[PDB]
């Protein structure tokens, strides 16, 4: 998921729209924009689909005001395609809306506590609504009006004490302004920017990645610190505060591997440079451990791995060639009566340049291996194109554990690397050779760009969950949400 | 506006849809249906347009559950075409949704009190949202769970003490059931019905008119009494209570004149029979006061006045003839560039049977006269068809005051009868003769069908407002809402 | 179906739209408008649904020009809801478009001749496309340019020699103007009008009924004569010609019974006056043959029969009362899985005023009886409302044969009156008494308004087909078209 | 534009849809699919937008049959976004549909001849409709039925004698089969394929590029020869014929520079290999003529030029870096009243990685330079990102003349290179250095992959038009089409 918040001095609807379009890679299932208009009323538009589909002209005239937030959704457990999208809002106290990228590992406990202690009903299975109501709950304790910046930060600190997990948040409070905060482990990305209009008026904005600042012409200020809260008033004043105890920087490693855009700077690390480094480490590991193998060419599985594969081919002194081409437009397969629905995917997504594989030992480079069924089909494509020996290299280490911090991933039993050594995986997907990035090499590659980062969020690779509340009972709660997600999507399909 | 609530034992989405389609005459601007599904979650669909336009197949699969309410909107001050429609809902306490037909005369005072005392933000200008939050406010005072029927009735009584005006309401409370109540003056119509499925399970429903019960096969029980509250639990148990002090039955007279359907029974009065009576009284007044006039034929302005005109023609011993035909489908006029937009309305709505007017002194019968510009154009049509003397009779008395109890009407300065005697109106609209129903005759005609009714709501005719809080300052508040309503509709038109 | 053609001197898009809206009662399945723009290019918009749904703003800007035709479709065999709508057009010779109300009884033979002799492919099962191509064929024989009025009339005469059946047509020929013609039996309605703009420029139009002329402010000239052709040039000149031998006036009787609007004048006969006369004749027949029966009240099945029942009640000296109310809005029934829909199919269209039936012997009046399942269910409603004896009277004679002249009707085996006497029908539908208009009385009632009309098209009542080419082979051709139409409609819902 | 034709033995709707999605890069303005169903009837769906927007489920059930063609449109003169899209069809003779990629340079003369000699009206400004009608004309000369393969080839040969320009075409003839042909200069790309189902049944298809064959699993046979015609019968038989005299292979050079996909093989030339060769030639020219310049890094303007810049960086022994990232999703800019849009038009498409430009002399590589305003703004981005000296290299030679063979380009007066030397252009766009590919080097690079190709279509670079009918009169005809196209597009937004 991706989030945007613009506290400006002129209409922000188009800017939020433009900022979401450059974060569209963080989620293409749904989109939502909400603004505070001249009467201090939320104005909202959200629906399923791409940003360019969700917001028509008639919806943009509705989104009046100089302050607003936006959200694009990646389908996760609890926030399915058939579900209501973000942002949510409650009308008491004062009026609050919130957009969220991440996941709360104690969502179930929080929902119970909200109902019993506050009689606050949660109408969806999205943990973002829960986070919103916790925050609204803590804000309701203050009776005097208006709230002071210290009240709002106090409410944010109380929230960080109650909730566990990973979250980058932006929110608005009618009559006050815009806030943004980050989990105490700094897992999910969030950056702050500004744009000076004159010596009196300055606009601010936050976003999941710096590219959203670049595209609008905002000067980059800094990443929002772990546990830090940003508050920008309706007049245009910026306040900050540390709202967590023992904050630490444990940025998500997956952001650098493939999820974030290469032209972004997350916690002072160029995603592009990090990915080039990954290819250096992986190319070095390959030259060391596959010295005896005959590799004719290095070919990337586009698009994420093109720069990584270029560096590997350099380390190995081997040619780089564009053997696979990814179609920019995919298109849907229709549920067809009296027509065969036996087509296998991946042929839509990718195509093979037949001349680049014929009678060659090829080294394919992909960003990661999850289920392996996709990887199998890519290797099959190479063989059908004429490749003899087909070797596969993964920019990421083996993916053995589910992510519970905002990155949608299948359960452990669906991960091919779960409970298997490398050779088993190789034999299953049909490769002649298979190699994975060493986790220490991946850490070094990203850590090289910012040595201040001591540890990263590596749960999917090593099973170490930094929040320390991931047990089998919690994993079962998520599999329940996924069961209900499938039933809601299925019922929509029948009705169409 | 019209409302429906069905507390059933099997899915209610289609029933609510079908019930709204037979109440569509109470408002064609927007529609909304909301249900409580098997997970005790509100499921909602609302938008602008007709019932048959708003609810597609994909929206009806979303509306799962055995309990729900529906609403169709007539555009009023505060609830414009460009606005968010009903029903609204809040997620605290417990979860409440409400649909409303009427108007709160102290909406401004209530909005202030809600913000200061409860920090409850009202995001729209609809008084229905205000009514919802007052009710939610009183429900939040109870901390123990679950609420008892006496808690809910206590909250309704507290609400009736705070709010003033006219309202028929239906609402749901997650985890409890469905409630419905009526203003202490019984101004807005509301009836209760049931449908027995077996000796253990009975379904209940409420609606603005009895035709909604008829069309679904529900047995009519009774009108909801003035100030009375109905409560139906999730198990299927019915409770009632008087929730107002000094309740009285002052049913709206306009419902009988034209707004309600003729096959409905409102407060034990057949709307059809009431309208026939109106023609008897008006035919008697005409024979008395226009003895010397030469009337060739009685012609109704369809559709409401066909039965009224039939009775007048009978009293006068004169022929009845269908001189005007109303087109069932109207269609829109497009804002056209390089095309003349000088067309006058009424020709779309009505057409004249040329042979029924030629060389005749015609007595036209309409249900009421409001602005008079429409009436002028109807008289003009008759003359263009060949009529010599054109006389006009109004089933309703002169309309001199605005309605503030839920019937959308223009301000007093826009009412032709405001500050004018009959002959002035006649001279302005271009009639050779003009006559109005005497208010006492109208009361007798409706009161004849149920002599228990001592007084009716007659504010638009005599300026007597039964709630006793209609001053010039309140009339100014409504003209502000209408100013903002026009600006919102205008901005939508520009953007299309 | 209904048709409109406007040969004007200023944009006609809105005029055609407005004229179709008052002809919408002739078909609500699809609508189409096509104009000739300033570059002599057809500009088209057609789709399924009502006029008000089909034509958005974006389509009306496309419909530029001062000449155009329109069509609204009633679902028939070969042109189902799932099919391509009217108007059709071919781009050779010159460019021709046509709209048509009626039916060709030799459609199969014509399609064959078109394929073998002219290699003209007919892409749909609509007989209108065939009619367009026959006319286009005859127009291609003339080689010199431009065509002269006599050329076009010659082509129309040649077409009338080839095609058999009933048809009212309007068409345009690029570079020439607009034509309109009528079948040699004058079965389908068509009227001509004009509107003077100044001493130099006059606009003309044609339409199925005179109400389309009235609503746009066109002066009625006359019905287009049987077999006559009208031609209106781009300059604004009117020419005519008799283009059939042995033209005769056998106007469709159903137009007067229920299909046309009451304020229309078809062949100088007021539909309204004709229907009152029908009620006079039937009231006279009822009093004679049911002298001994006890009738409490006369109640019409709305809407067509309200005036007919009023006249019957007058002849019988009995009260008239609105016992049935037709629901103005119907709405769709959604295909629902695992869901009981217990609304009755008769309750969809009608509702019963319970107080008007209870403990009375009622005489229901309907316009006609076709399948009888509907009549059965309406009689059932009356009994459930409290009626004791329920008698039924049909404004039309028994319907025993299918209509092949443009009025959609089921086959003879589906008509309850087919091969049955009156009393058998009575026993099947559950009436205590059943009586039909005598065909001779129906002719008298319509003939009274214009004795010049000697005979009418009465095939559905007596089986006399004036075209004399209705054999078993044509009936099988129609049941084949109905079979394929159902499979196409089924496939749309399958995929929806 | 791009075209597809599938003559199969099982439903082709999804296959055509899938093939257009991998040809979507050839035109994103409109899309169209038409099939011949079991009753030998054209079944069509076309509209504006992307393939994934144009074809819903309801349209794919309509597209029944085992034979069909498809088209995706690039906006050109005469077929603007606001215009009717391809494919077109006529219903005489027999029924013919056609899809076309290219442009007819004698369109005006052809429209005249069609009107006078054949009275065939052309309803749009698309030259494809003209091409369809010429072919239909020649097919009508044959009177006996069925047509024989030699008849159809005779009609194609006659058409090639009449029409001038560049064209790749696919078409269907009801009752016969599918045809495809290529202009006598082999300018526009077209390839043929097959797919064996069993020893009895083989499917065939044609398409603009080989990637459409690959993605569906069709074996590549060969490019359709210049002037050659392909005919595939409904039974599954392949015939061919040379249908032009003096056919020659002058393939479009732009296809290789940027327009075609890199994994395609056009006339036995890999687009990917050709582009690498272009970069080799340009890198060699740069090292020779810019020996003395200080270049820090080579940066491509994505996406077409990434591989070209990679090869340049290799020749120069300099680092390659992803300095520019192309935004995958662009989104629309809404016409906003009273609202400042301060996003820059270059920022819409591209974003700059600030760290890759700061304090470096950068060599930007783009595929071509047309207007120069874009290049100016990209150079400006580099400087704002921190670049010192910014040098620009164009993979294509200077573009001085308009393309009249199917590639949309502005007129010569809008081309910055028109009437200017290299250094003047450099001064205007703001580069510190500017260099272009030598046309002779470009020919060598493409010619290396297939020396059998002696000459290419190079009109845009050198003004040599191989058709020899590009005069000032045709250029005025095109600027007229562009004028009317703009007025139609303007009128759509006015009314939206
Ligand atoms: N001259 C013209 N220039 C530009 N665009 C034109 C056009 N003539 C037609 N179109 C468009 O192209 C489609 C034609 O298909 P039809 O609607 O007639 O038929 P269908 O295939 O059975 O659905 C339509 O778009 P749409 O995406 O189906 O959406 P709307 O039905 O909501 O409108 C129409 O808007
Ligand atoms: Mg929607
Ligand atoms: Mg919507
Ligand atoms: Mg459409
Ligand atoms: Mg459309």
């Amino acid at each position: 998921c991706g989030i945007v918040g613009i506290a400006g001095v002129m209409p922000v609807n188009q800017s939020i729209y433009d900022a979401l379009t450059v974060l569209q890679h963080r989620g293409q299932d749904a989109a939502g924009i909400i603004t505070i208009d001249a009467n201090n009323c939320f104005r909202l538009r959200k629906a399923n689909g791409l940003v360019s589909d969700v917001f028509e002209a008639r919806h943009m005239q509705r989104l009046q005001g100089n302050m607003g937030i936006g959200h694009v959704r990646y389908p996760t457990a609890g926030s399915s395609s058939a579900s209501e999208a973000q942002p949510f809002y409650v009308n008491s106290p004062y009026g609050i809306t919130l957009a969220h990228n991440g996941n709360l590992t104690n969502a179930h406990e929080l929902r119970k506590k909200l109902f019993e202690e506050k009689r606050r009903h949660i109408n969806t299975t999205s943990d973002s609504e829960i986070l919103l109501n916790i925050f609204a709950s803590e804000l309701d304790n203050f009776r005097h009006y208006p709230l002071e910046a210290d009240n709002i930060f106090a409410a944010i600190a109380a929230t960080n004490r109650l909730i566990r997990g990973a979250y980058a948040c932006v929110a608005m409070i009618i009559g006050h302004g815009m806030v943004a905060f980050r989990d105490p482990n700094g897992i999910r990305p969030l950056v702050l920017g500004k744009r000076d209009i004159d010596e009196n008026r300055t606009e601010y904005m936050v976003a999941s990645e710096s590219v959203a600042l670049d595209t609008l012409g905002f000067d980059f200020l800094r990443d929002v610190a772990p546990g830090e809260a940003i508050y920008i008033t309706e007049e245009g004043q910026l306040f900050t505060r540390q709202c967590a105890d023992n904050p630490v920087s444990n940025p998500c490693l997956f952001e650098y591997v493939y999820f974030a855009r290469p032209d972004s700077f997350i916690d002072k690390i160029s995603v592009y440079s990090a990915r080039v480094n990954m290819g250096t480490k992986l190319g070095e590991k390959i030259a060391r451990e596959w010295e005896d193998l005959d590799i004719d060419v290095v070919i990337p599985i586009p698009e994420t791995s093109c720069d990584i594969a270029l560096e590997i081919a350099r380390i190995l002194g081997k040619p780089y060639r564009q053997g696979f081409v990814k179609n920019r437009y995919v298109g849907r397969t229709f549920i067809m009566p009296g027509q065969q629905l036996r087509r296998k995917s991946v042929r839509r997504k990718l195509n093979a340049n037949r001349a680049e594989f014929r009678d060659k030992n090829v080294l394919l480079v992909d960003d990661s291996i999850v289920r392996g069924t996709t990887s199998e089909q890519i290797i099959e494509m190479a063989r059908e194109a004429g490749a003899k020996k087909v070797y596969l290299a993964s920019a990421a280490p083996e993916i053995r554990f589910p992510n519970v911090y905002g990155i949608d991933m299948p359960s452990a039993t669906e991960l091919i690397a779960h409970g298997r050594e490398v050779d088993e995986i190789r034999q299953i997907i049909g490769a002649d050779g298979l190699i994975f990035q060493d986790l220490n090499d991946l850490i070094d590659a990203v850590r090289a760009e910012n040595p201040d980062i001591q540890q990263f969020e590596c749960s999917v690779f090593n099973g170490v969950y930094v929040t320390k509340d991931v047990d089998q009972g919690y994993l079962d709660f998520l599999d329940t949400l996924r069961n209900d997600d499938a039933k809601a999507v299925q019922r929509q399909n029948e009705v169409e």
